[PDB]
Parts: C-alpha cells; sequence; structure tokens
C-alpha cells in the first residue's frame, strides 16, 4: 500500500504532466496522496495563472466576516458577523493597519505558535466564499474555472442527467483568519490555489481516520453534538494542533505559499489560518473514486448548514431516502 503512514505529498508536474488535470490527480492517488486527506502541488515553472494581480482591487466583497471566537484557546467555535462591502483594495489596506496586521515573528513554527496562543482574542474580518475567479482565460492547464463538473462527472460515471452548475470562489484573507474543521460538501474533493499574498498554514486528518475526529469533536463541543448528527458541516469548530496530539488524532499539517495548489481529497477535514494578506480560488471536484464516498457523506438537516442550490440533486440522486429530511432542513 502507497503512503502507509498517510504523509502529506508534494508534486512537482512537468509543463507535459500538467495538461490533463484527470490524469494527474489519478497519478497522485497511485502514489498513495490521498490517504494524506491533502497534497500540495507545485505548477511547472512555465506556467503562471494570469499575467499580473496588477488590477484586482476593484473586486467587491459584498459580506465580509469578522471571525468571533468563543471558548479557549485550543478549543473554539466562531461565529460571522456581518460587515458592510468593502472594495478588495479597502480590505487590503485593514488588513495591512496596525489592528490587523501580522506581528513580527521569527518564521513560519513562530508565527503558528502566535496563531494558537492569541487567535481566540481577536475578530479577523474574512473576504470569503466570493463566486468568481481570478486565472486568465487564456490559461489552459489547471484553470479552475474550466474544469470538468461534477453533474458531468455524475452524468458519466452513473448515467444520470442533473441540474446544477459548479463554479469557483474567491477568499481574501488576513492575518488570523481562520477555516474550520470540516470536509467538503458531500465528501468532494476541493483544489485550492494561492494566487498571491501571504501564505496560509493547513492541517489535515487522513481520511480512513476522519471519525477519530468526529468521536473527539463530539466530546469537546456536547451542546452542538446532541443540536445536530453532524455539526461540523457547520464549519465553526477549532481544534488545536496541541490538542489533536493530546487526544491521540491522526494528522499533519503544512504550510501553502503564493503560486501553489493544494487538493483536498474526499473525507479529509482540514482546517487553517491565513497568515496575512492573501487571495485564492477554491472549487469542488469530483472523480469516480468519489462516488462512493458521497452516496456514504453525512449530512447536516438542523438547518444550519444552508448550502448550494447543486448539492440537491447529489443528495437525491446519490442518498434518496435521506433526499426529505434534509431538504426539510434546507426549506
Ligand atoms: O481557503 C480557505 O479559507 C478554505 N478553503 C478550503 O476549505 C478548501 O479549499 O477546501
Ligand atoms: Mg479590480
Ligand atoms: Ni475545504
Ligand atoms: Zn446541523
Amino acid at each position: 500500500a502507497q503512503n502507509p503512514n498517510c504523509n502529506i505529498m508534494i508534486f512537482h508536474p512537468t509543463k507535459e504532466e500538467f495538461n490533463d488535470f484527470d490524469k494527474y490527480i489519478a497519478y497522485m492517488e497511485s502514489q498513495g496522496a490521498h490517504r494524506a486527506g491533502l497534497a500540495k502541488i507545485i505548477p511547472p515553472k512555465e506556467w503562471k495563472a494570469r499575467e499580473t494581480y496588477d488590477n484586482i482591487s476593484e473586486i467587491l466583497i459584498a459580506t465580509p466576516l469578522q471571525q468571533v471566537a468563543s471558548g479557549r484557546a485550543g478549543v473554539f467555535t466562531q461565529y460571522h458577523k456581518k460587515k458592510k462591502a468593502m472594495t478588495v483594495g479597502e480590505y487590503r489596506h485593514l488588513a495591512n493597519s496596525k489592528k490587523y496586521q501580522t506581528p513580527p515573528h521569527q518564521n513560519f513554527e513562530d508565527l503558528e505558535r502566535k496563531y494558537w496562543k492569541n487567535r481566540i482574542y481577536n475578530s479577523p474580518i474574512y473576504g470569503a466564499d466570493i463566486s468568481g475567479s481570478l486565472f486568465d482565460e487564456n490559461t489552459k492547464q489547471w484553470n479552475l474555472g474550466h474544469l470538468g463538473t461534477i453533474q458531468d462527472l455524475l452524468e458519466k460515471e452513473c448515467g444520470v442527467v442533473i441540474e446544477g452548475v459548479n463554479t469557483p470562489y474567491l477568499y481574501f484573507g488576513m492575518w488570523k483568519t481562520t477555516f474550520a474543521w470540516h470536509t467538503e460538501d458531500m465528501d468532494l474533493y476541493s483544489i485550492n490555489y494561492l494566487h498571491l499574498g501571504e501564505p496560509k498554514t493547513w492541517y489535515v486528518v487522513p481520511p480512513e481516520h476522519g471519525q477519530r475526529l468526529e468521536r473527539l469533536a463530539r466530546e469537546l463541543f456536547p451542546g452542538s453534538s446532541r443540536g445536530c448528527g453532524a455539526f461540523l458541516r457547520h464549519k465553526v469548530a477549532l481544534i488545536s494542533p496541541t490538542v489533536l496530539k493530546e487526544n491521540g488524532i491522526p494528522f499533519n499539517r503544512i504550510t501553502q505559499e503564493a503560486g501553489e495548489f493544494m487538493v483536498t481529497f474526499p473525507y479529509g477535514y482540514h482546517a487553517g489560518f491565513n497568515h496575512g494578506f492573501n487571495c485564492a480560488e477554491a472549487i469542488n471536484f469530483a472523480t469516480p473514486r468519489w462516488i462512493d464516498y458521497g452516496k456514504m457523506a453525512s449530512q447536516c438537516s438542523c438547518g444550519e448548514a444552508r448550502v448550494t442550490f447543486s448539492m440537491d440533486a447529489f443528495v437525491r440522486i446519490l442518498q434518496p431516502e435521506r433526499y426529505d429530511l434534509w431538504k426539510r432542513g434546507q426549506d
């Protein structure tokens, strides 16, 4: 069995190997990459996502989210308070202000220590989940707006034709902005490209051990667990590496830098934080190997997780018993 310790693998495709996205994903899995839950892909040196970022300040962040924490430094939840709209130029200036900017630090490790010590005492503002793309239309390789759609994958594998669309999302981050522990909707893959700015640190639990993280989360967030049988779908809970290590939960960590892709694999729980002002683009995708994960994915029916239009069909076709109850949650 390849990668039996479930280490995060790093790939360096050549420009030739960068042509066929599906084939490269399947290659990485042949090497055991999925066992980690997360892989890094460094593009060939010849590739570029677009020519310059010199003209992005006019993108609007219609609903910036202030991420307010509750709990203790290593075990906390965050709620998202909606803020007034601002442009990316306005948000970048805010990120760089004395109140929000990255503190002085020695290296990524020192910064990680400072994040876990101090995150809860601040409320950074995240421009998350903005429909759009920063890939040039002329970028033909690994262009996250030109991927094969999940609807088409389901049609190709299973013969069924369904409504829905699959588009990318932009994320504008600042120091301490946080993504809580989650898997993707319907335990899909994700791919994330860091277009510019400061790094993003990721934590990940191997898919084969995801249920160990779930059991810990039920113990650490006991009221949330009674409220919902899949409350990590709410995307609000944080657990630090120190707490994971104290509880024996297998995990890995890695830092993504500008110019690099990350892939998350079906049922790979992940969480993380941004080092400073940055912009990422991400989208969900599927392969044939996902279908069985999609059939088994948990679902939030308490009503909190409230998701996209396109998830309806995935539930309807892959999980027809749950359909009914899950849709009561969404309506
Ligand atoms: O970048 C972020 O804030 C969160 N991204 C993801 O969870 C992802 O790409 O799957
Ligand atoms: Mg602009
Ligand atoms: Ni994710
Ligand atoms: Zn729920």
